[PDB]
């Protein structure tokens, strides 16, 4: 966002996580 | 594995990473 924020990628999978800028 | 990795969820190409700990 640059912050690089931590999500949780939405999806039907295994716990995943993005970095958003 | 104690030690918490951020392995990368190959099942995306936006950054997403799985904690493998
Ligand atoms: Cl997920
Ligand atoms: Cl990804
Ligand atoms: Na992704």
């Amino acid at each position: 966002v640059a912050l690089v924020f931590a999500a949780e990628d939405v999806g039907s999978n295994k716990g995943a996580i993005i970095g958003l800028a």
